[PDB]
C-alpha cells in the first residue's frame, strides 16, 4: 500500500521534519495510522451568535434546540470525538451474490446515465470562474497567482505517471496551494457529474439535481401518484463509512465511457485518492496539540467534489437491488451464490429499471422509494449485506412506510400541500421551525461588523420569505430583520452550503416579485401564471401544522413578542445608523 501513499507520506514527514514522531499511543484502529507533528488548535467549541436575529426572536432563546445548535464543537477534541463515534469502524464484505448483483447493476447504471452525456475535463477556468462567483477569498487569490497553476501541472503530470504527492484530505500557502490543487484535479476529472448535471431528474430518473428545495415536494406528490406501496424513507447510519471497496470499484466504471486523456486523470483519481487515501486529522494531547497522518482503502471522503454524485449513483443501485429483491427477483440463496444467474438480473434491468427508477427521488444518502408492493418493508438482505445498515432500528425489524407523500422525511425536510385564497395548489417545504431559528441565530466567524452580520440575517430572512412564508412566527420574523436592516444593504455569506439552495433571496429585489417568479412564474407545477399583488395572498401552514411544526402561534410570550416588536426593529435600527430602511410590518 505504501507504493501509492508513501510519497505523500515523505512530503509530511519531510515537510514536518522538526516535529515527527511514531505516536505509540495513536487511538486509530481501523485507519493505517504513519505518524504525527505539532500544529496550532483549530476551531471553536462555541459558535458566534448573529445579534441582530437574535434580538428579533426573543422567544427563542427560552429554546433547547435553539439552544444546542448555537454548541457544535470544531476543535481537536471535538474531531477526535466524532472520529471515533463512525469513522474508525470496518464495514463486513458483502456476499458473492451480492457483489454479483451490484456489479451487474453498476454497470447498467453507468450505460443508463451516459445514454445522451458523454463524460468531459473540467477546465481551471470553470474552477475560477466558480471560486470567482462564491467570495469577491484566499482561494480567489490563489486562482489570481500563476504559481497555482504551475503546482497544479505539476501533480497532474505525477498523475499521468500513475503517481500522487500531495493529495491530501483534510478532517503556509504551500500547503494551502496543495489543498486547493487536489480539489482542483478533482474537479478536472470528475466534476463533470454535477457541471454536466448527471444526477438531475430528466437524465437520471431517480435524481433530483439541479431541482432546487422548492421542486422536491412536488416531486414527492408525482412519486405517489405511481400504483404500488407505501413510499420508504430510510436513513442509513453514516453513510459515507459504509462505502465498500466493492461500491467504489462499481463507482469506478465511468471511466470506460471517457476519452483516453480523461480516462487517464479520472483513473489517478479514483486509484490514488479515493480508493487509497491519505488523511490529516488534529488531535490534543498533554504536550499540546498534534496531526495525525492516516491511510485507508475504503470510505467515502465527505468533503470531496465527487462525493454527492457518486453516493448518488451506489444509493440509486442499492434501491434497485432491494426493490429486486422485495419482488422477489433476489433470493437469500442468490446473495450466498458466487455462480448466480446473471440473465434474470439483466432481464429486471432491460425491461422494469427505468419505470423502478422513476418510483425513487435520490439525494446523496437521503432516498424515497415507492415499490411495486410492501414486500419492500421486509427486503433487508441485501440492504443489510452491501453495508447500507439502517439507522437506529433493529437490523431484520421490517421498515415502515408513509402512504401520504406529505409525511415522507426527505431532505432535512417535509412538504406540505397549501390551497391559496385564489384556490391554486402550492407544495411548500417545511421542517421543525426551531432548526430554522437555530441556524438564523449562528453566525459564520468571528471579526464580523454588525454591517455584515445585520447583512447575514437579512439573507436568513429572506430565504424565510421565499421558502418558509408559510409559517407564521417566520413571516412575522423575516418582516422584523428587514425592517430592522437597511433596504439597500445586499445580504452576505450564505444560509446554507446545501445543493438544493439556489440562493434566490441573495438580492435587494422586492421579496414578493422574487416570490412570484419562483412559486408562480417559473414553477412547472402552477399551471395558472395570475401573479399573487400582496403577502395577504401569499398562505399560510393552516394553524394546527403550522403548531405541529413547531409553531409559538397561540402562546402569550409569542403574542407579546408579535405586540412589541416594532421596538426591537428601532433598538436594532439607532444600533446600525442613520440609514435608510424601510417598514415591513
Ligand atoms: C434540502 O435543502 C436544505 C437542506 C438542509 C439545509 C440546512 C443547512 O444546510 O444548513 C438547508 C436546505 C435549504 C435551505 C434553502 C434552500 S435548500
Ligand atoms: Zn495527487
Ligand atoms: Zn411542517
Amino acid at each position: 500500500n505504501m507504493d501509492v501513499i508513501g510519497e505523500r507520506i515523505k512530503r509530511i514527514k519531510e515537510e514536518h521534519n522538526s516535529t515527527w514522531h511514531y505516536d505509540d499511543e495513536n487511538p486509530y484502529k481501523t485507519w493505517a495510522y504513519h505518524g504525527s507533528y505539532e500544529v496550532k488548535a483549530t476551531g471553536s467549541a462555541s459558535s458566534m451568535i448573529n445579534g441582530v436575529v437574535k434580538l428579533l426572536t426573543k422567544p427563542w432563546d427560552v429554546v433547547p434546540m435553539v439552544t444546542q445548535m448555537a454548541m457544535t464543537d470544531t476543535t481537536p477534541f471535538g474531531q477526535q470525538r466524532v472520529f471515533k463515534e463512525k469513522v474508525d469502524t470496518r464495514t463486513p464484505r458483502p456476499l458473492p451474490g451480492t457483489r454479483k448483483v451490484m456489479e451487474i447493476t453498476a454497470e447498467w447504471l453507468w450505460r443508463t446515465l451516459g445514454r445522451n452525456k458523454r463524460p468531459r475535463l473540467c477546465t481551471r477556468e470553470e474552477f475560477t470562474k466558480k471560486v470567482r462567483t462564491n467570495a469577491a477569498d484566499s482561494a480567489k487569490a490563489a486562482v489570481e497567482d500563476e504559481e497555482f497553476w504551475k503546482l497544479v501541472d505539476r501533480e497532474r503530470e505525477l498523475h499521468k505517471l500513475g503517481k500522487c504527492g500531495s493529495c491530501v484530505y483534510n478532517m503556509s500557502r504551500a500547503i494551502w496551494y496543495m489543498w486547493l490543487g487536489v480539489r482542483y484535479l478533482e474537479f478536472e476529472a470528475l466534476g463533470f457529474l454535477n457541471e454536466d448535471h448527471w444526477f438531475s431528474r430528466e437524465n437520471s430518473y431517480s435524481g433530483v439535481e439541479g431541482e432546487g428545495l422548492h421542486k422536491l415536494g412536488y416531486i414527492l406528490r408525482d412519486i405517489s401518484k405511481i400504483p404500488g406501496g407505501a413510499m420508504y424513507a430510510d436513513d442509513t447510519a453514516g453513510w459515507d463509512t459504509r462505502i465498500t471497496e466493492d461500491d467504489l470499484h462499481n463507482e469506478e466504471k465511468i471511466i470506460q465511457q471517457m476519452d483516453p486523456e480523461h480516462r487517464q486523470l479520472a483513473n489517478a483519481i479514483f486509484k490514488l485518492t479515493y480508493q487509497n487515501k491519505v488523511v490529516k486529522v488534529q488531535r490534543p494531547t498533554p504536550t499540546g496539540t498534534v496531526m495525525d497522518i492516516i491511510s485507508r482503502k475504503d470510505q467515502r471522503g465527505s468533503g470531496q467534489v465527487g462525493t454527492y454524485g457518486l453516493n448518488t449513483f451506489t444509493n440509486m443501485e442499492a434501491q434497485l437491488v432491494r426493490q429486486m429483491e422485495g419482488e422477489g427477483v433476489l433470493t437469500k440463496a442468490d446473495l450466498e451464490n458466487p455462480h448466480l444467474l446473471e440473465k434474470k438480473i439483466t432481464q429486471w434491468l432491460e425491461t422494469k429499471g427505468v419505470e423502478r427508477l422513476k418510483r425513487m427521488a435520490i439525494s446523496g444518502d437521503d432516498c424515497v422509494v415507492k415499490p411495486i408492493d410492501d414486500r419492500f418493508a421486509n427486503a433487508l438482505l441485501a440492504l443489510n449485506d452491501m453495508g447500507k445498515v439502517r439507522k437506529d432500528i433493529p437490523q431484520w425489524q421490517p421498515s415502515k412506510g408513509w402512504h401520504d407523500w406529505q409525511q415522507v422525511p426527505f431532505c432535512s425536510h417535509h412538504f406540505h400541500e397549501l390551497i391559496m385564497k385564489d384556490g391554486r395548489k402550492l407544495v411548500v417545504p417545511c421542517r421543525p421551525q426551531d432548526e430554522l431559528i437555530g441556524r438564523a441565530r449562528i453566525s459564520q466567524g468571528a471579526g464580523w461588523s454588525l454591517r455584515e452580520t445585520a447583512c447575514l440575517g437579512k439573507a436568513y430572512a429572506q430565504m424565510w420569505s421565499l421558502m418558509y412564508f408559510h409559517r407564521r412566527d417566520l413571516r412575522l420574523a423575516s418582516n422584523a430583520i428587514c425592517s430592522a436592516v437597511p433596504v439597500h444593504w445586499v445580504p452576505t455569506s450564505r444560509t446554507t452550503w446545501s445543493i438544493h439552495a439556489h440562493h434566490q433571496w441573495m438580492t435587494t429585489e422586492d421579496m414578493l416579485t422574487v416570490w412570484n417568479r419562483v412559486w408562480i412564474e417559473e414553477n412547472p407545477w402552477m399551471e395558472d401564471k395570475t401573479p399573487v399583488t400582496t403577502w395577504e395572498n401569499v398562505p399560510y401552514l393552516g394553524k394546527r401544522e403550522d403548531q405541529w411544526c413547531g409553531s409559538l402561534i397561540g402562546l402569550t410570550s409569542r403574542a407579546t413578542w408579535a405586540q412589541n416588536i416594532p421596538t426591537a426593529i428601532q433598538q436594532v435600527r439607532s444600533l446600525i445608523g442613520n440609514e435608510e430602511f424601510l417598514d415591513y410590518m
